[PDB]
Formats: C-alpha cells, sequence, structure tokens
C-alpha cells in the first residue's frame, strides 16, 4: 500500500554498508546497544510492569514514568530491524519470550498500558483516575500506542509473525472505538504526538483505513480542545502553525505525522504549515551541531535566535526526530537542502548521543561543558537509549531514493546497493573515505538502464552552512567540486541541490566525485547572542570541538588567531579513527601579580561526536575569536 510521497524510499534491506564509520556504528548497535537495552528493560523493572499488569493488585506502588512500556517497544523495533540485515535465532526467540510477557498485560478489549492495568484503583499519578482523561496532559496513553505500532510493524516485517502485530492492532482498535468524533466516543488528541505517524504505518501494513482516519482525526482536532498549550503544539490548529515551539520531540514527531498524512491523502494544507515551520527551525532555532531544543524547561525550542551553548538541550531523541522530519521533507520536495540539514544532525548532534562502543548515551547534548558530564548506560527516563536502539540499524535506509527514472544519492559512504529503477534491477557501489575526505567513486556493477543519477552536492561545498542565514562561513576559503562520468567532466547545472546526470547506465560505468574538504570557521547571525565574538570549527559534514584531553591548558581560555590557520592530521588509532584539526592560538590566564598573560599554544580539535569518551572535563564548540568572548582564570 502506497505511502503517497512523490519519491520512493530505498529500504535499509537494499543497502549493505561496507565502510568503516557507519559500519562500526552498526556493529556496535547490534553487539552492544540492543543487548544492553534489553538487559536494562529486565534490570529496571520494564518487564515486571507487564507481569504486574497480568496480576493486578491494590498493593502495587505505581512509580517510574507512564511511558516506560515504550522502552520495550522501541528496543524490539531496533532488534527487529537488526534481524533483517543480520539473522539471529536466539535474539528472535528472546523477542518471542518478551512478547508473551507483553501480551499478558493486555486487557480483553485491547487496552495495553501497565501504569493503569497494574493497579486500576491507584494508577500512576499521570494516568488519571479513568482511561484517557489525562491523555492531553502526561498520561502518554497514545504515545504508548504509537511506539507499540512501530515496534510491532517492524517485528512483523522482520519475522513474518503476528505475535507483536496482533497486540498493536488490539490496542489500536481500543483507541479507535473509544476515541473519536462519534457520539458514544470522546474527543481527545495525543499529549505527546507520534500516534499520527504510527497509525499511517499501521494502515500501510494492514489495509485498515480506520487507522488512517484516526491519525487524521488526531491532527485535525489538535488545537480545538481545552488544552491549548504551547508545550505540546496545541496552541493552534496544526495547519495554522508557522513556528516551531514547545517540546522539541513532540514537535518534530507531529511534523512527521503531518507529512505522512499529507502524502497519503494528497492534502497539501499540512505541508504548507510544515514548510514554514521548517524554515523557522533552520533559519532561527537550530544549533550548528544540527541539534534542536534550547531549554531544559520544557525540553523545548527557545525564541528565535536563542541558542545558548552550555544549557543547550538538544535531546538525542529530538535529533532523531529532526532526521525523521527532514527525510520526509526530502520525499515531498526533492531538494537536497533537506539532506544538508539531516546530514548535519546525523553526523553531529545525533551520534554525539551514543558512545562509539554502543554502551552509553546522552539525554541532553550541549555545545559546552565545564565538567561533570559523561554518557550513561541508562536513565530513569530511557527515551534516548531506546530511541538510539531503534534508529541506528535503520541508517542504510536513508542513503538513496528513487522516483521513476530519477535516482537520488543523498548520503556518501561505502556501500553496495540494489535499486529498482523503472522496474529493472541496478547494482551500485560507492567507495569513499567520506566523511574524512570528499572523494567518491560510484560504480554500476550489474544492470543496464537509462536513468538520471542525482548527486547531492552538499551545502557545505557550495558555501552554505545551512539553508538560510542563521550561519555563514567567516573565512576566505572557496571550496570547489568536480564530477566525471567515465572520464568526461559534468559541468551541468546544480538544480534543487543535485548535480543530475542522465544517460544509459551499464555494468562498468564509473562516476567520480570530488568535494574539497577544507577546515572552516563559522559565524552565527549577529542576533544569536550566545555566539557573539565566537566561531565554530567544521570540515566536510563534521563539526569540531575543543576538549580537555588534547590541550594542555584550559579549553575555555583560548583565543583564536584573528585569521586562524588550520592543519588536518589523520589519527587512525584515536577515538576509533579520526582526523584532528590543529591551530596556533593563545591561552589566557591571570598571573600572580594580577596581570593578564597570553601564552602561545597548539589547539587540537576533535569531532564533536567523539567528545566525552575519555573522562569528564571541559569542552567548547563555539571558540572565542575576540577578546570579548574570552575567559581567564
Amino acid at each position: 500500500i502506497n505511502h503517497g510521497y512523490p519519491i520512493d524510499p530505498v529500504p535499509f534491506t537494499s543497502v549493505k554498508v561496507t565502510d568503516n564509520f557507519w559500519g562500526q556504528r552498526l556493529q556496535a548497535s547490534r553487539e552492544v546497544t540492543i543487548p544492553l537495552a534489553f538487559s536494562k528493560c529486565e534490570e529496571t523493572g520494564r518487564y515486571e510492569n507487564f507481569v504486574k499488569a497480568a496480576h493486578p493488585s491494590d498493593t502495587y506502588k505505581v512509580e517510574g514514568f507512564s511511558f516506560d512500556d515504550t522502552d520495550v517497544y522501541k528496543t524490539i523495533e531496533g532488534a527487529s530491524y537488526s534481524l533483517q540485515t543480520y539473522p539471529d535465532k536466539k535474539l528472535q526467540k528472546y523477542i518471542d519470550s518478551v512478547l508473551v510477557i507483553v501480551a499478558g498485560a493486555q486487557e480483553p478489549d485491547g487496552y495495553l498500558y501497565t501504569a493503569r492495568t497494574m493497579n486500576p484503583k491507584h494508577p500512576h499519578n499521570w494516568a488519571g483516575k479513568e482511561r484517557w482523561v489525562a491523555v492531553e496532559n502526561l498520561s502518554h496513553e497514545f504515545y504508548n500506542l504509537g511506539h507499540m505500532i512501530e515496534g510491532a510493524v517492524a517485528h512483523y516485517q522482520a519475522t513474518g509473525k503476528r505475535n507483536f502485530l496482533d497486540i498493536a492492532i488490539k490496542y489500536a482498535d481500543c483507541v479507535c472505538r473509544e476515541i473519536g468524533n462519534g457520539p458514544q466516543q470522546k474527543k481527545y488528541v495525543p499529549g505527546h504526538q507520534i500516534a499520527e505517524m504510527a497509525l499511517v504505518k499501521l494502515y500501510m501494513a494492514t489495509g485498515d483505513k480506520k487507522y488512517l482516519d484516526q491519525a487524521k482525526f488526531f491532527l485535525d482536532t489538535r488545537g480545538y480542545t481545552s488544552r491549548k498549550d504551547t508545550y505540546s503544539q496545541a496552541h493552534k490548529p496544526v495547519v495554522e502553525q508557522d513556528e516551531a515551539v514547545g517540546h522539541a520531540v513532540r514537535a518534530v514527531y507531529m511534523y512527521s505525522g503531518m507529512a505522512d498524512v499529507a502524502a497519503i491523502t494528497g492534502d497539501s494544507s499540512y505541508i504548507k504549515a510544515i514548510d514554514k515551520i521548517w524554515d523557522n527551525i533552520v533559519s532561527k532555532k537550530i544549533y550548528i551541531t544540527g541539534g534542536i531544543g534550547a531549554h531544559h524547561a520544557g525540553e523545548a525550542f527557545g525564541n528565535n535566535y536563542e541558542l545558548p551553548n552550555l544549557s543547550a538541550y538538544c535531546e538525542t531523541c529530538a535529533a532523531i526526530g529532526n532526521v525523521y522530519m527532514n527525510y520526509r521533507l526530502f520525499l515531498l520536495h526533492g531538494d537536497a537542502k533537506y539532506f544538508d540539514v539531516l546530514e548535519r544532525t546525523l553526523y553531529n548532534g545525533l551520534i554525539s548521543g551514543v558512545s562509539l562502543d554502543g554502551g552509553s548515551f546522552f539525554y541532553p547534548n550541549p555545545l559546552s561543558s565545564n565538567g561533570k558530564y559523561s554518557r550513561k548506560p541508562w536513565f530513569g527516563c530511557a527515551c534516548c537509549p531506546s530511541n538510539v536502539s531503534r534508529f541506528i540499524p535503520s541508517l542504510p535506509g536513508y542513503v538513496y531514493a528513487v522516483k521513476n527514472d530519477q535516482v537520488y544519492v543523498n548520503l556518501y559512504l561505502s556501500n553496495k546497493a540494489e535499486l529498482k529503477v523503472d522496474k529493472k534491477k541496478i547494482l551500485l557501489e560507492q567507495e569513499t573515505g567520506y566523511p574524512w575526505n570528499g572523494d567518491i567513486r560510484l560504480k554500476i556493477t550489474q544492470g543496464n538502464q537509462d536513468f538520471t543519477m542525482k548527486l547531492r552536492i552538499p551545502g557545505w561545498v557550495r558555501g552554505n552552512v545551512l539553508p538560510g542565514d542563521l550561519y555563514s562561513y567567516a573565512d576566505n576559503q572557496k571550496p570547489a567540486y568536480q564530477v566525471s562520468v567515465n572520464g568526461q567532466t559534468v559541468e551541468s547545472d546544480v538544480n534543487d541541490g543535485y548535480l543530475s546526470i542522465a544517460r544509459k547506465w551499464k555494468k562498468g560505468d564509473v562516476v567520480e566525485v570530488h568535494f574539497d574538504m577544507i577546515p572552516r570557521i563559522v559565524k552565527a547571525n549577529p542576533k544569536v547572542e550566545a555566539d557573539h565574538g565566537r566561531v565554530a570549527v567544521e570540515r566536510g559534514p563534521i563539526v569540531y570541538c575543543a576538549e580537555w584531553p588534547d590541550n594542555r591548558f584550559n579549553v575555555h581560555s583560548i583565543l583564536l588567531n584573528q585569521h586562524p590557520q588550520f592543519k588536518v592530521t589523520d589519527k587512525p588509532e584515536l577515538l576509533y579513527g579520526i582526523r584532528q584539526i590543529t591551530t596556533d592560538a593563545q591561552a589566557l590566564s591571570y598571573d600572580k601579580a594580577g596581570k593578564l598573560v597570553t601564552k602561545d599554544v597548539e589547539l587540537t580539535l576533535i569531532p564533536y561526536y567523539a567528545w566525552a569518551h575519555r573522562g569528564e572535563g571541559d569542552m567548547e564548540v563555539w571558540l572565542p575569536i575576540d577578546v570579548s568572548a574570552t575567559s581567564a582564570q
């Protein structure tokens, strides 16, 4: 059943990753992250909640969070993706055992929500006294449904079995029969959006239009209920929203649902709203790491241009949702600028949230540290680890896309892919050192077909830090790029951010691509007060930072040269293999006689994602280049 977007995804099952960067992240997800998250679901009581729901009792203290059941649904989602690329009888049998425990907690009419079922006389304090009554506050009853669906659909696609799917269908039918516009129903919308995107997905798996109508009901009714709160984007009808406000995850999950519903019903009204919201996010409310969410209070978007560094929120879940949103905008519009934003988030503020070994995570992802902040294996609220669990293995699904005769190449990494192009099979291989350098060989290894290959030419190689004027390059550098097909240079035009190559493609044909990767300094719009007198360091798609281990001085005390010169060096054995950046700078301090002293130092910079892997201490992304922004001790 067709999703309705004008461009088709190329699924993650079609793309075998052969590189070192992503390939190690994928291995780490399978060998450490998914096993750890299941192990934590046992250890922190997530399974016991379902067992308790199976034997209700007045005596249970219902504690944790009302959305804790989703940690289980999301880890099963991620495992289920893993199983499709890497079969594993034991993981698959383990999941069956978990699902028996999950199925036991479900009431006969399909309601599955352990925070009430465990102890209906004394339910979780966020659940309310009765079903649904606190849903637009913090019950998370429809959030739980959403993650349950996404988990179940994935498990069905991985196993051909319905032991998860049937549970989701039943809870979905419970919601659909009790919640709606009908006269024996109750008008309620999600307190935490996700059910909208998830119900489109369940429709696509089952053919039951009830689910699509429920998703549309959820969206269309928002803003017309008693709870008109900014926190959950219910301050206005969603079609009239034009700025990203409130809780960052809630926001991007709703914008993603708005996109899915729009595509599948051919309704452009939701699209005209998210186009404006996207413009607001990218021109006004996005960090240079691609993170979103400026305030601890509400885990929320700030005002326009409000981007503080130390107190930046940037929940890893929000980075993941930001990827979901931009991918969908790409599918609607066919412009690479959506993948520039997605690439920035993906390579920086998303992967910053999981350690390289896969065993610890971040909830918030700040752009500065004064120490006392490292990744943890889990949290009371485990939304980020379980989201990481589910995201990483799906990564190969983001690389390509196809519309008819048009093949989009959106990410650069070594991989072999099978593409369906006007109903003929095309095997395509990328070989590259990306993100570490800008050389890409693409080869047709099997098949022959006339088609147009669209190569994303990243914003960074064309002088655009991001779409819009939130940021600009503040050096003199003039990066260049070149493309060739079988030794003939393409000096065709960049349209919609792609260099487009139309020809008969055959086994043997080679595309060669070169992007200069030169260290850049980035300046923020002068309206961003936090970054006055400061610049950020970048190379290719990687944002850099200064961290304490590499620098025999206080990292918060540097003063970059007025016209900083940069050296890049390969470090294959440092932090899983990276390129570090070096620059000649000054470190400032106050001597014993009370005088400012400047000391010439070598400043060593690492990828932002690689910070915090070697001990708590100081870190800065936004480096002073003016004495107004310095700090001496």
